[PDB]
């Protein structure tokens, strides 16, 4: 839930559980605009680092979940 | 590149339209280019139509797809 992006620092992710060998959370976009922007913007094939609750940690983009506009991450 | 766009407070010119294919007709948003743009269309209300001026004509867009690849919102022409 305490996820900082460079030099966003935002409460409101979604961290999910593990499911299908996989990690992930949601970044909400209508919340969190300027990060998804820079999320939009950022380099093709190239981790986002985070630090997730005090914990250095490694994002990928995986989609961008137009139902609820959110950018969904892989953790790890 | 060789397309303008008006959607909401925003004019590009650098958006590209793709030929018909597959049974529909698709526009890319270069977010690296236009990002303000592109911040729009992420909070745009979900399975709402996009107006917009398509080449000087009036048009309605849907959001496709957001393309990891090229950095680009991908809309479809209704």
């Amino acid at each position: 839930t305490n996820v900082r992006i460079g030099a966003f620092e935002i409460d409101d992710a979604e961290l999910h559980g593990e499911h299908q060998g996989e990690r992930t959370l949601s970044i909400p976009c209508k919340s969190d605009p300027d990060l998804c922007m820079q999320l939009d913007a950022w380099d093709a094939d190239t981790s986002v680092p985070a630090i997730l609750n005090g914990e250095h940690s490694v994002l990928y983009r995986k989609h961008y979940d137009r139902q609820s506009d959110a950018w969904v991450m892989r953790l790890a």
